[PDB]
């Protein structure tokens, strides 16, 4: 009796469980590196640190490409900007220029710590008004980090109540929603198989994103001055200026649409990533009062109430620094990073990988590898401290919250500063507790282009100790 012709085979059910976890689980059958073919496209998935470091660092430039996706084309205005731009002159220029911009913010009025703290100060005054109430803290945090990224990009901020903030939240949620159903990694290309309105809806939100950023950049052409380079748009316009002095080869690279998309990548990631990690952290603290208590003891013992926290306090608030590390481990913002692509014929783990092959680093697998981590599925900030609680250790080499190599995160410094000061200022002022109905946040998460957490509410109360210290 005969066996059936097989025209197709997938290792696991699509749209069942988080992709990143399905790939991980599948290593128990197939090892830390395996591929899948979808028509002509081949994708390689890699779930061990050594192989990952090879893809990101040792052979970084071989695999520094980005695959093309119909969805990422719309958000990137056809692979302009930085994150979804393929390897090439454009990407290199803008990545470098965006990196150069952050370097500015080391000193003076536009020192990064002082910018963040001004916005955190507002946030906390605002949250304090909700004393005794249970709220979703998303929008307040969104506002705070949006003003920061706006300052970095434009040296402008939004006034309290500016309806533009709401317009931005709307299109951000709309784009993230339609950019991918779940993660960026789709085994089956569902959107090209059945009738649907995904690209239409995505274009609509991006169009509002673009029109908005266009007015800002239009208006700023009147304000640009070559003797005043203090933000990212300055930096970018200076480059276009210097290029056109017949025009340089960088001239094509810096059209207004190029500048716009890069600003968009930076504006989008400056809000969505950090707002998200803040929510995750609070979520984990609601689930672990014992950790949360010790963060209060720590921040009262090393900072007290004479003054507000400072970047300098990273020295003493070690458990807080450890807590942040652990969230970035347990719930990485990008658990499969952003997809990479083989720029040339190369190899991983001595296996052949052809030009154009998509390569995906399963960061989730690295952070949950049993042989590299003690009880990986547990929230344990202590793992990032020595047993004495006196300083910060790196307990595993299988840890890359911010990527590495040519495509590593360019916003890490900003991220780490925002994350640490937001959590420090909040913990100094507020008791952050479970709402009156007793609902805890689901820690499962919602994987999109970023690893989001479901909306949830936190009962916020002004601390006794903070109050008593106002005299
Ligand atoms: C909690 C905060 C953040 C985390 C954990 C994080 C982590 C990451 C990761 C894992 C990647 C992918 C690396 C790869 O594809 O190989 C990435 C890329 C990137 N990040 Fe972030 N990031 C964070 C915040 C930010 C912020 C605040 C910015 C602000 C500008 C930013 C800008 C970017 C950009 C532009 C890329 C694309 C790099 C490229 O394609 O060259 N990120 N980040
Ligand atoms: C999709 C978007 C959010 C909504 C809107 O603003 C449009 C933007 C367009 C750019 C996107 C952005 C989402 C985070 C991204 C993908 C990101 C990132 C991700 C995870 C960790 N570090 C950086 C680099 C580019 C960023």
């Amino acid at each position: 009796l005969l066996s059936l012709p097989l025209v197709g085979s997938l290792p696991f059910l699509p749209r069942h469980g988080h992709m990143h976890n399905n790939f991980f689980k599948l290593q128990k059958k197939y090892g830390p590196i395996y591929s899948v073919r979808m028509g002509t496209k081949t994708t390689v998935i890699v779930g061990h640190h050594q192989l990952a470091k090879e893809v990101l660092i040792k052979k970084g430039k071989d695999f520094s490409g980005r695959p093309q996706m119909a969805t990422l084309d719309i958000a990137s205005n056809n692979r302009k900007g930085i994150a979804f731009a393929d390897s090439g002159a454009h990407w290199q220029l803008h990545r470098r220029l965006a990196m150069a911009t952050f370097a500015l913010f080391k000193d003076g009025d536009q020192k990064l710590e002082k910018i963040i703290c001004q916005e955190i100060s507002t946030l906390c005054d605002m949250l304090a008004t909700h004393n005794g109430q249970s709220i979703d803290i998303s929008f307040p945090v969104f506002v705070a980090v949006t003003n920061v990224i706006s300052l970095i990009c434009f040296n402008t901020s939004y006034k309290n109540g500016d309806p533009e903030l709401n317009v931005i939240q709307n299109y951000n949620e709309g784009i993230i929603d339609n950019l991918s159903k779940d993660s960026l990694v789709d085994l089956v290309p569902w959107l090209k198989i059945f009738p649907n309105k995904t690209l239409e809806k995505l274009k609509s939100h991006v169009k509002i994103r673009n029109d908005l950023l266009n007015k800002i950049l239009e208006n700023y052409k009147e304000k640009f001055r070559s003797d005043s380079i203090t933000n990212m748009l300055d930096t970018l316009m200076q480059a276009k200026m210097n290029s056109d002095n017949g025009p340089d080869q960088d001239s094509e690279l810096l059209s207004d649409n190029h500048i716009l998309t890069t600003i968009g990548d930076i504006f989008g990631a400056g809000v969505e990533t950090t707002t998200s990690v803040v929510k995750w952290t609070l979520a984990f603290l609601l689930h672990n009062p014992q950790v949360k208590k010790k963060l209060y003891e720590e921040i009262d013992q090393n900072v007290g109430f004479s003054r507000t926290p400072t970047i300098s306090d990273r020295n003493r608030l070690l458990l807080l620094e450890a807590t942040i590390r652990e969230v970035l481990r347990l719930r990485p913002v990008a658990p499969m990073l952003i997809p990479h692509k083989a720029n040339v014929d190369s190899s991983i783990g001595e296996f052949a990988v052809d030009k154009g092959t998509e390569v995906i680093i399963n960061l989730w697998a690295l952070h949950h590898n049993e042989k590299e981590w003690h009880q990986p599925d547990q929230f344990m900030p202590e793992r990032f401290l020595n047993p004495a609680g006196t300083q910060l250790i790196s307990p595993s080499v299988s840890y890359l919250p911010f990527g590495a190599g040519p495509r590593s995160c360019i916003g890490e410094i900003l991220a780490r500063q925002e994350l640490f000061l937001i959590m420090a200022w909040l913990l100094q002022r507020f008791d952050l507790e479970v709402p009156d109905d007793g609902q805890l946040p689901s820690l499962e998460g919602i994987p999109k282009v970023v690893f989001l957490i479901d909306s949830f509410k936190v009962k916020i109360k002004v601390r006794q100790a903070w109050r008593e210290a106002q005299a």
